[PDB]
Order: C-alpha cells, then structure tokens, then sequence
C-alpha cells in the first residue's frame, strides 16, 4: 500500500538532530518532497501496532499538524517519514529569539497550536505529550503540532509510567500523573502549560522542582507564575487549562473562541 516507502524512494542529506529513540535526518522523498526521516532504534517502539495505525494516523491532515508521510520498514532500523519542518523546535525557536517577539507573535502562535489541536480534538485523537519540544515551525512562523498519539508506541516504562523517571510529569493533568487517564482535557492542561512556555520565550516550567515536587505542588494548589510578557487575560485562560477537574477546563473549541477573541480584538 501507498503509506509503505521503500528504501530507493529515500535520500538522507544531513543530520537534522537526535530525536526519542533515533536520529532525524533531512532527505529527499522521490517525487514528492523534502523530507524530515527518523530511524527508530529495535526495541523502542512498538513497530506492530504502529505498522497497524499508520494509514489511520495519516489521516489527521490539518494544516497546523506535521504529517506522517509514510514508513520504510524493509530492513531494521524502521524509518518513518515527516513533512518538513524548516524551522524545528518552537521550544529552541523561542529560547534562541528572546526579547524578539511581541505578544500578538506569542498569541499567534498558541492559536496554530490550538486550531490543531481543536482538529484532533474533534476527531477524538489524543496527543498525551503535548509540549513546546514538539510544537514545529515551518514557513511564515506557523507553529504545527507533532508527534500526537505516539507516546502509545513507547515501550520503555521510565517513559510511560506515571512514575517513571522520563515521565513528562510538568506537562501532565493530576488525572494523569495519578492514573495515567488521558482526553482531551488532559491535552488542555499540557496546552496551557505550552502557552507558559511561549509566553516566557522557552522558559524549563517548575525548573527547580523534581517530578515528585511538581506533583506534590500541583496536587496543593501551586501552578506556574504569570509570564512577564502574558497578560492578566491571557493568564487566567493558562489557568482555566489548570483546573483540578478535566470537567471544568475548556474544551480546544472553546479555548480557540477565547484565544481569538483576544489575538482578534
Ligand atoms: C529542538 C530541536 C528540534 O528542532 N528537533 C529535535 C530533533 C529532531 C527535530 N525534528 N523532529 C521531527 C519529527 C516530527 C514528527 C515526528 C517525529 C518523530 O520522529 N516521531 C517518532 C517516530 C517514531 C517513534 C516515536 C516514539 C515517540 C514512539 C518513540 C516518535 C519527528 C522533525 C520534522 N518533521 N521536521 C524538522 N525537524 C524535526 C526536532
């Protein structure tokens, strides 16, 4: 089938950087594009299951979400092929232009991650590590989402475990760091840490917190402080994505109302 690349339909030109389990090259993709490719490390990931849910995955095309192009599975190491994000991490993006960007650019760029994440939201696709280290930008600054639903195909338990010692505890909703129990309103609460990342230009959030100190925190009350290029209005929606309850956050349709709101008027 089409979602299968074979090994001749791939270049690797250079090193693009380490990613989870492999390296990410930039390459060509026979007549169709330019290419990021990670080759994935054996052991790592579950390749059966996501052999299983790739044509489904690939189906998620939104214009703020980095797409799955297909997967090269002939021989070990597997390689998966992306759309090519010509500007990387927004977390570096932001970290490396302090001091650049007014708060309009930094809204904007919450807004593309939210509309993408209002799409996956609808299609009842949960990303589960949402961050500003897999936000991606790509040409005119918009900010895509990636890597939704693959922390699903990691099998190293330091990272899947709520206890593990990879574990993204610093993104996580208490329903998760508890019992692992994922929606879409557990994404909300990763979102609004996300826009603390933006609007602090790549600030580390609870820097100086273990992950055992970040639970105890959040689950008496703490959350992060307000960004100095936030506003009081941007900063109570970071804090309605901070609800204890996921019923009392907003939905990513809602969010996308009141985020536009603001970046519309
Ligand atoms: C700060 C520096 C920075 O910019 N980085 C860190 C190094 C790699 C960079 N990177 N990573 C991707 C990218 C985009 C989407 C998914 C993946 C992926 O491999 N999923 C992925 C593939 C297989 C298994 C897994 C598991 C989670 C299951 C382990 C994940 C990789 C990418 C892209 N498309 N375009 C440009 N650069 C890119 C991002």
């Amino acid at each position: 089938g089409k979602w299968v690349i074979d090994p001749s339909e791939l270049t690797f030109v250079q090193e693009i950087g380490s990613g989870q389990f492999g390296l990410v090259h930039l390459g060509y993709w026979l007549n169709k594009d330019k290419v990021a490719i990670k080759t994935i490390r054996e052991g790592a990931m579950s390749e059966e299951d996501f052999i299983e849910e790739a044509e489904v995955m690939m189906k998620l095309s939104h214009p703020k979400l980095v797409q799955l192009y297909g997967v090269c599975l002939e021989q070990a190491p597997i390689c998966l092929v992306f759309e090519f994000m010509e500007h990387g991490c927004l977390s570096d993006y932001l970290r490396t232009q302090r001091g650049l960007f007014a708060a309009e650019t930094l809204l904007g760029m919450c807004l593309d991650v939210c509309e993408g994440m209002a799409y996956l939201e609808e299609a009842c696709v949960i990303h589960r590590d949402l961050a500003a280290r897999n936000c991606l930008v790509g040409e005119n600054q918009v900010i895509k989402v990636s890597d939704f639903g693959m922390t699903r195909f990691v099998l190293d338990d330091q990272y899947t475990s709520s206890t593990g010692t990879k574990f993204p505890v610093k993104w996580a909703s208490p329903e998760v760091f508890s019992f692992s129990r994922y929606s879409s309103k557990s994404d909300v609460w990763s979102f609004g840490v996300l826009m603390w990342e933006v609007f602090s230009e790549g600030k580390i959030p609870y820097e100086n917190r273990s992950n055992s100190e970040v639970v105890e925190d959040i689950s008496t009350g703490f959350r992060l402080y307000k960004p100095r290029l936030a506003s009081t209005h941007v900063y109570q929606i970071m804090n309605h994505c901070w609800r204890e309850r996921p019923e009392d956050r907003p939905a990513f349709s809602r969010l996308l109302r009141q985020l536009a709101e603001i970046a519309e008027s």
